[PDB]
């Protein structure tokens, strides 16, 4: 009745919600630098009558749950295309003054000749771009030892740090793969790349999704069966419903 | 149900624009002084519910973003053909009155004898060209430096500066290889070739595209490879939804 | 998936650049006190699970 | 039902490391002094019911297991190229003060006359470089005995020794064909060349990868003959979950 009722809502929206996260877990691939989500079946509290007699409960999702791995990587060899080998992230400063985290592989100059990224996003700390600056020569560690025209040594126009946090699942995209600090974050610490957990500078590349298709396909396909099977329960429930309304 | 719809959405429009990206950037071999763009595939706010029990949206291409890059060059050996070695763009003037900006090595006379490129686009600053100059021995840095008929000297007919900006992703194709200065384009420079980031004059040469093809034929494959398996996720949402219009 | 596609393009970009450096290599011949180039393949980081 | 879903995942991702594995395993040829690895697959435990009545489960790959054999060398002919003939390995500073390890034929000189390699990468123990060394005389145990400007004499400017370990697939390739000391990577031991499993200098050469190409290429075309095998089985896992929900 109102038990098989709930138990198909469940199951129902329980494989729904799978379908949308596996749904969304496809269509992210090249993402730069991307962490992808899955949800995990949980149960409830179960319900002892005797001690063992009991009722039991819930199939639940809990929450979609990141998974932390450097995916593919693309050999693209722009100076303004940085990947970090490893751990480490970048942090930028947002145009409302807070600052923003990533793993970007994509930065610019606006028109008043400071660094920013995606389009007038600045960096952190600040770096100011000149025109006469003719190549640019990054240290794997933040040293933006370009040089300069009629300047013939890379001179450090800039120096950058990495931070790591403790625990990066309390980070969430915050819009077009950014992240900021949460509560569940971790603690921020802006060490020199290449020590505590930082990578370092690949000058020339980009880094991108962790996404596995053709497995997340077979759960694609497994959820699907699991939907279509929730829903022979439901027309089970529904047929016991009818012929006993016709009782 | 409308997540699936939304998602497949989004993913079968950021493949597409992917699609159409690498196509338009695979047919603009040989286009002169020519810089190819890219789109970066981004996600959207999150939305967390508890502390960490999330939403996530996005998969979406931000913009097409310029590579400038020197591309391949050819040996042309005509008067009428100025490559330049490194950065520095040209400076036209467009009929109407306005500037224009380009890589080209191709310029012509009109019937009133002035030098104009492209079929009629005159040059800034502008040049009469005779008709008694036989040789034309042109600078390095603008120095028109011809050689008239009974004037056996390299006659200077004209001085040539070129333009540097400050982010020439703001730099957009109005046209035919042309650009104009824009909000995010930079500062216009009109230095002398050979400093300030500008290069020098190449009589007998022209510029083209920084088009790498099998690298972006690999992309086409992938494209077309997830946009099938976009169409896949369309598929398992459809068979979900006409098993459960059955039902 | 991912893997073999950024190894394929890894392994593509590789080739690509060797054949333009030895391309770039073999023409150079009569350039006056010229010493010439070539790449050099090379590994990243490798990623350890567990020991 | 889950038991075919598991094992057509294990199967799946088993063929799918093995793909990525001889993937990587057949773009790194070039690569100096590299041993290849390779997946081994291997099963979990088994589950006896009653004595014999068992279950069975695993297909799993362990890990990728390195092949630590001399591959092609090719005859350089230069003084900044040393191959070594059989075993020993290389000791030199990484620019944080740590040691590497590595089998290379390519070594330089800073700005400030110290002997490294790979672009700035300082050996162990260090070598100051003059200039006028003119010739570079190595003898084949690490003495560098080279000849400077008015010193007629194989001045030794330089001892190396060679490093030896004792399961060298401990060690573990950290950046550019470089090794470091790990736990199941043996005791280091700088022992004299030419004793104690250590190798000689051959002035002029390099080492390069032992990767087989046709016959991993048979590994690929069985590998992805596999794949599609799998694939047979999730579709005839598919086609009776879909005639049983039709059911």
């Amino acid at each position: 009745m109102i038990s098989s009722l709930w138990i198909a809502k469940t199951g129902l929206d329980a494989q729904q919600t799978n379908m949308d996260v596996i749904a969304n877990n496809l269509a992210n691939v090249s993402t730069n630098g991307f962490k992808r989500q899955r949800a995990v079946f949980e149960d409830l509290l179960y319900q002892t009558i005797r001690q063992v007699l009991q009722i039991g409960t819930g199939v639940r999702p809990v929450a979609t749950e990141r998974l932390h791995s450097q995916g593919n990587l693309s050999q693209t060899n722009n100076s303004k295309d940085v990947a970090i080998k490893g751990q480490g992230f970048f942090q930028v400063m947002l145009p409302d003054g807070t600052s923003a985290y990533t793993r970007d592989g994509s930065f610019q100059v606006d028109q008043n000749g400071q660094l920013v990224t995606a389009g007038g996003f600045q960096v952190q700390p600040a770096i100011t771009i000149p025109a006469n600056a003719l190549s640019i020569t990054i240290g794997r560690d933040g040293v933006v030892s370009v040089t300069q025209q009629g300047q013939a040594a890379p001179v450090q126009v800039g120096q950058l740090n990495l931070t790591t946090f403790m625990n990066d699942t309390g980070l969430e995209s915050i819009g077009e793969n950014l992240y900021i600090e949460t509560q569940s974050s971790g603690a921020p610490n802006e060490s020199t790349p290449g020590l505590n957990g930082a990578g370092l500078l690949y000058q020339g590349y980009v880094e991108t999704s962790n996404v596995n298709v053709a497995e997340e396909l077979v759960n694609m396909i497994q959820v699907q069966r699991a939907y279509e099977i929730n829903s022979k329960a439901v027309s089970t429930t529904d047929q016991m419903l009818q012929k006993l309304t016709q009782l």
